[PDB]
């Protein structure tokens, strides 16, 4: 009840601060008395608490400068407690800052702060920071400290001390210290770091009584950029505690002997001012991974870190955040137990998290009130934080740039109007979008594909069948323990090329709420020519912290093509590098981890045998090539974007068009709204050339054609339809389902007696 | 003018990577720049730096960037930043790492109140070692590429215009027959040519006479015909370089193809002229198309007309070319190649020769005991189901072989459209006929739409012979 | 108990022809080396399971080595019974199932066909 967001005063006054008056009854709180409250960062100070009936009941109100002593803004929630014990201040030392004493000649007290808490009894807490205005212009004054120690109300007997070096703005304005709401887009990974550190620091009886040991490593990995320094700030200064950042370039760029000697000193002192926190920065330069041991200083200083870790003890109420690009490249000694156990996953954001680290970057701009960030996020696919940053930079070059003609280069000086009519608008951040480029496109995205079973045609069996052996093991496990027997843990997809069958694994995923990570056999292929054939131990363990989860193995033909697989690329079988590891990898799998595995093939015939051994891979479903009904889906999700002619309904062109993939049906859609897109450009050109005919004939208000997508550019297209599996394929893959088949006999000879 | 980033509260870049080719004028921009503005200028040389003893490379480094702070605004140029940190593919030794990690944690520690640029340079931005390209020390780059017809003129006006040229120097044809060379080229042609004109006024003048008349002196210009002798003699040092440029083909140019023409102008002109409406429907436009058909039929032409008429960079890749550099062990050639043709966007990548990798593992006709896929092919699909659909990027493969064609390339969504190319017709062959005459008189007896009508069957690389 | 010799072989090729020739590698070249070697007072029993004998190379049956042949048939009437009772035996059963009639009539049906 005592907790209240912040919102705009109405009053001005700096040590005066508005509550609702039934939330001050809640509180016994009455007007002009002295109350404390807390904000951000552990930061409290001292206002005088007027009742305010015009502000809501679960809001305080309160001007910038307390907004600035409790380092909170509007929406911030704050907590309000009774000060009766602030004492009238015998002497209070505050000190004005240097920029604002410039041209104030005399004693800067006196101007300002002497009739400015002369008789107003306004309350004080160290570092509390506020403006005076006087003689025309206003200072910034800062409290250094008070009798009391704490915080005391200035009296006319108070004796206010201003004897002391001006402070500067510059240091000042790094009292906007990072919180939590400076960060996106890592909210999960957000509240385990905070739950892992936090906790521990601030409430640490909680696990003596409980007689655990807190954890001291934590090792944060992910893209570059991805913002791993913030959320270390943000959570030392958001628990109070001391904190410390080692960069490990700075390290290694010391001499010999002076690293070692920094790095002890780091640790001596973090231990010092406990609770604290140290965030080795960049641990890969300090840390390598072990591919060659060259010199002495390199083992000499890795040796040194681990011996300093292993020394550090659960009641120094020390915690390690190391951070790099991928916990492979960090060698492996530094993560045994006791040193670096825990691991975070700082991801590329996704949709969502874009949108807030976007809103985190601009709130600071000038931006347009037409401006659409959720187009931006939405088109922003592989982009981190620092790349968004980035494009927000960009999109503000770019509005520079169409506001340069004006502005003379030559000039010193430039207008202020022109400066306050300077705004990005959306097209700036589309230009800037296309002029950026993402940094990160290969990693292995980890998120909940939208696509449903609307979105699957018909497919009715293959629909059950796939429900039956995945949607289960992950909606009702439980009742599978029942039981207890074990489940599939795999299943393969054979069918003709371009039938949805990635789409149906998304789907599948979505209904179960499930993570979807798509490997594709190409990336697996190169990273094993490029001699990285850990990545696919990699994928194994990321698609299982992610449980539940759906490990889709794109193309799994296509390494044993590489090989040859059935049609005789080598002289014999499929097996090679990244296959026998696969395998390796699959038999090693948790069965009561929830990690299923879908691999599909447009080549049933050429995968090798041992892949398809029960226990790894064993459930095979065949995927038909669209029926009427699941052609009409198809066609439909095709055009359903898109606005059609009302001649034409595409479920009867469904009904007739046996035989064609889905990828055909996306082409007769592309060509027919290509045709349909010539005849609007001509009509174009033709209306053009009218006007050049009659180019003052003003333009009447004719009814422009509707440019819509009619039949006979339907037609058009399927002109050059096309059906890219012939009935030969389907032939080969209907006898590879009857060679699966083999039942018959007991279908109804069997009964008991 | 900071004031203008001050009040749109934005954070004005701090590093600019200018890679390119050698001696393209990159050390001269900066100091244009630096100059235009009146800032201070230092400049820093990679292999000065890396020439000193250790410890003194960082002392001067770091009194580098003090004294550029204290005289802002200021420009820094780290001259051939390769020597300083070039590519970690080996990392021997420990000077190398602690100077590399010297130059990171100095960039990382510049603020943008310090009012502080450092403009890098390089050859190739893979040299460099990824670590500095991280956001906050080198974030923007830019692509100091060959000069165009245009830029070459430029150069040429620039460094003939304090020699004695003739009036009958006719600058445009140099430019026109300079293709593949960069600006210190031809610098060094002009040099050449006046060397050349000395070795003609020669004779003249005596080598044992210590003094030589004022008058030859004043008598000595180079002329065109010198100008193509230094030429003749010259070489080029940018030839094996993507070039990207508006090639100047027009449909004039190709013959008939009505229903082809038709086609390509539907599935490319359209999604880069009016891409806004595309939108309005919203549908995804085909992002690729692959052309099948004789050799010897103008495809390339064809490829680069559809760019011409967009005013899209045309890109010309062949395939012996990817094929090289993977048995040279640089596949990040081919990702180089796609980041290209992505910057310069609207672009046409054109794959030359798409069936030759394939015939090179095999193909159909059982080069290998099975398929065509390998390091460049695999490659390749990876960076087409990559791409972005937002993204003006159209790829366009030509193949002389449709049946050796790995199947897994032609999967939609990274080049399904086909297209056939058949052998020109009558009108056709007249066209190019009369192109490979245009430029030639012929007897007023001989009209050669007359041999055209009748000559089917016959490739344009036959007319042309 | 060493599972899949035959993969070794067929990596190789075996019978079935992978390579122009048999199967032996560095892993099976170094198995024979280890197995020579092995002492005879010492009880270390080695088991080798394959699902194709014919393309087991012939060097590695070789006496001294692994020689002994043992034919493991298709589950019979009783032993069809003993493997349904298996995997029912944990799981409840409606009265009216008694699985070894099921299991008297399934004739060529492997342990795997019963489990699933």
């Amino acid at each position: 009840p005592n907790r209240l967001v912040v919102d705009e005063a109405i009053n001005d006054d700096n040590s005066v601060v508005s509550l609702h008056p039934a939330t001050m009854e809640k509180l016994q709180l009455f007007r002009g008395d002295t109350i404390l409250i807390k904000g951000k960062k552990r930061k409290d100070t001292v206002c005088i608490a007027l009742a305010d009936e015009t502000c809501e009941e679960p809001k305080i109100r309160m001007n910038k400068v307390v907004r600035s002593n409790l380092r909170v803004r509007l929406g911030d929630v704050i907590s309000v407690h009774q000060c009766p014990d602030v004492k009238y201040g015998k002497r209070v030392h505050i000190l004005p800052v240097d920029d604002t004493v410039e041209g104030v000649t005399g004693n800067l007290f006196d101007a300002y702060l002497k009739p400015y808490f002369l008789e107003a009894y306004r309350p004080v807490r160290k570092g509390d920071l506020f403006l005076v205005r006087g003689g025309m212009r206003s200072v910034e004054f800062k409290v250094i400290e008070t009798d009391p120690a704490e915080y005391c109300v200035v009296a006319p007997d108070t004796e206010i001390f201003c004897e002391g070096e001006p402070v500067k703005r510059e240091d000042e304005e790094r009292l906007d210290d990072v919180g939590y709401d400076d960060v996106g887009g890592v909210r999960k990974q957000m509240a385990q770091i905070r739950e892992l550190v936090e906790l521990p620091l601030r409430h640490p009886q909680l696990f003596k009584s409980i007689g655990v040991k807190p954890p001291k490593g934590i090792l944060l990995y992910g893209p570059p950029g991805s913002g791993k320094t913030l959320i270390a700030r943000a959570v030392a200064n958001e628990t109070g505690a001391f904190f410390f950042c080692i960069n490990g370039p700075e390290i290694m760029s010391k001499l010999a002997g002076e690293s070692e000697s920094n790095l002890r000193k780091a640790f001596e002192e973090a231990e010092k001012n406990a609770p604290s926190i140290i965030f080795i920065d960049e641990i890969d330069s300090i840390a390598p991974k072990r591919e060659k041991t060259n010199g002495e200083v390199e083992r000499r200083i890795v040796s040194q870190l681990l011996t300093l870790m292993d020394g550090l003890k659960s009641r120094a109420h020390v915690i390690v955040m190391g951070a790099t690009n991928r916990p492979n490249s960090i060698d492996p000694a530094l993560r045994r137990f006791g040193r670096f156990d825990r691991e975070i996953d700082i991801g590329v954001p996704d949709e969502i998290g874009r949108l807030e680290v976007l809103r985190i970057h601009t709130k600071n701009m000038k931006l347009a009130e037409d401006v659409d960030l959720e187009r931006i996020s939405k088109d922003t696919h592989g982009y981190v934080g620092a790349d968004l940053a980035a494009l927000c930079t960009e999109a503000a070059l770019q509005c520079i740039r169409e506001k340069m003609d004006v502005i003379d280069l030559e000039d010193d000086s430039i207008d202020a109007e022109i400066l306050n009519s300077m705004a990005v608008t959306n097209e700036h951040f589309h230009t800037a979008l296309g002029n950026s480029n993402p940094s990160a496109l290969r990693e292995t995205v980890v998120e909940v594909p939208n696509v449903s079973w609307n979105d699957i045609g018909g497919l009715e069996n293959v629909k059950r069948e796939l429900q039956e052996t995945v949607q289960y093991p992950v909606e009702h496990p439980e009742k599978f323990e029942k039981f207890g027997m074990s489940p599939s843990k795999g299943v393969l997809f054979y069918g003709p090329p371009g039938c949805g069958k990635t789409l149906l694994a998304k789907a599948i995923a979505n209904e179960c709420q499930a993570n979807f990570i798509s490997v594709k056999g190409p990336e697996l292929l190169t990273m094993w020519f490029g001699e990285s054939e850990a990545n696919v131990r990699e994928i194994f363990d990321k698609a299982r912290q992610s449980a539940p989860c759906v490990l889709f193995f794109d193309e799994l033909d296509s390494i044993a093509t590489q090989r040859g697989g059935g049609s005789g690329g080598d002289g014999g079988g499929a097996a090679d590098r990244v296959l026998n590891q696969l395998l390796t990898e699959m038999d090693g799998m948790n069965a009561k981890k929830t990690v299923f595995i879908i691999g599909a093939t447009n080549r049933p015939d050429i995968i090798d045998s041992a892949l398809l051994r029960p226990g790894r891979l064993d459930q095979l479903i065949y995927i038909p090539l669209p029926d009427e009904d699941s052609r009409l889906n198809i066609f439909k999700a095709a055009l359903r974007k898109s606005p059609i002619a009302k001649d034409v309904d595409i479920g009867a062109l469904a009904k007739y068009t046996q035989g064609f993939s889905g990828a055909d049906i996306t082409e007769i859609c592309q060509r027919a709204c290509k045709y349909a897109i010539r005849e609007n450009i001509e009509k174009d050109i033709e209306k053009e050339k009218r006007r050049s005919e009659n180019p003052e004939a003003m333009e009447e208000d004719g009814v422009d054609e509707v440019s819509e997508i009619k039949a006979a550019h339907f037609e058009e297209s399927m002109k050059y339809a096309r059906r890219s599996v012939s009935d030969a394929d389907i032939r080969k893959y209907q006898a590879f389902a009857q060679t699966l088949q083999q039942s018959r006999g007991f279908g109804s000879e069997f009964r008991f007696e």
